[PDB]
């Protein structure tokens, strides 16, 4: 499967702050959307997502042009989302942070959703954590958990918005080998990060935004050599 944003643009108070901006991702393959702070990253996410209407571009997925469909229908059409700041439901259980959006998977019945959370509790290594609140998590165990709960909903494609903000270098690690299992399993991943240098060696491809502008784009071979990217970073 095949996910597409086409010269995206948002604008607020009259203030484009996502000009145009498009990228792809394919099944199997970790894409890049690199840029400063206020680059437009998350909102180009959040057009993509759904959680914000686009002023102008297309978001495609295969043969489907879902640019007008709510976030709930996109989500159904395969697109899981992870954003930057915590979104762990807090006050429940791990197990439970995982069984609620598991209530959504009319695919599977109560006792599969059972075993699916087992699952995801063994693949993350969290299982000894299935009774902790998320309040009591660490940075790291916090983004485990968020990523397993978003892959309960088993999209086609899943974006993570700086997911290694907030957490420890060991944290970081892990969850970039998550990420690599994540594309071995056929998900098209995209992820954000301002950190060019770190995080341009797991991208087959990446999109190099500022100021709400695409800049370059193409394997990391070919974005480097840009003078401007090699230069900043
Ligand atoms: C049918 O409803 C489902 C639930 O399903 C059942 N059957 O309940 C379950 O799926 C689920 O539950 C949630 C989800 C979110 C929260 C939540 O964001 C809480 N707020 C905090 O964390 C904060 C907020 C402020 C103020 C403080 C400090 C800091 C900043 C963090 C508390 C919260 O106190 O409880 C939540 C619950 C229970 O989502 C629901 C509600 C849609
Ligand atoms: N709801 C909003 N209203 C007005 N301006 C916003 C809003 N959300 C984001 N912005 C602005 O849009 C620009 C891009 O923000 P964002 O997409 O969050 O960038 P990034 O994720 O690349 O840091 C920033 O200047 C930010 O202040
Ligand atoms: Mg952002």
């Amino acid at each position: 499967a095949t996910l597409t944003a086409k010269n995206l643009a948002k604008a607020y108070k009259g203030r484009r702050v996502v000009e145009d901006v498009s990228l792809t991702v394919n099944s199997g393959e970790i894409v890049g959307l690199l840029g400063p702070n206020g680059a437009g990253k998350t909102t180009t996410f959040y057009m993509v997502v759904g959680i914000v209407p686009r002023d102008a571009g297309n978001i495609i997925i295969d043969d489907d042009d879902i640019s007008l469909l709510p976030l709930h229908a996109r989500a159904r059409r395969g697109i899981g989302y992870l954003p930057q700041e915590a979104s762990i439901f807090r006050r429940l259980s791990v197990y439970d942070n995982l069984m609620a959006v598991l209530q959504i998977r009319d695919d599977l019945s109560a006792e599969q959703r059972e075993d699916r959370a087992n699952e995801l509790m063994e693949e993350f290594h969290i299982e000894h954590l299935r009774d902790s609140m998320g309040q009591s998590l660490s940075g790291g165990e916090r983004r485990r958990v968020e990523i397993a709960r978003a892959l309960a909903a088993n999209p086609k494609f899943i974006l993570l918005d700086e997911p290694f903000a907030g957490v420890d270098p060991i944290s970081v690690i892990d969850i970039k080998r998550i990420i690599e299992h994540l594309r071995d399993s056929g998900l098209g991943v995209l992820i954000t990060d301002h950190n060019v240098r770190e995080t341009l060696a797991v991208c087959e491809r990446a999109y190099i935004v500022s100021q709400g502008h695409l800049i370059a784009h193409g394997t990391p071979t070919e974005i480097l050599q840009d003078e401007h990217v090699k230069r900043v970073y």
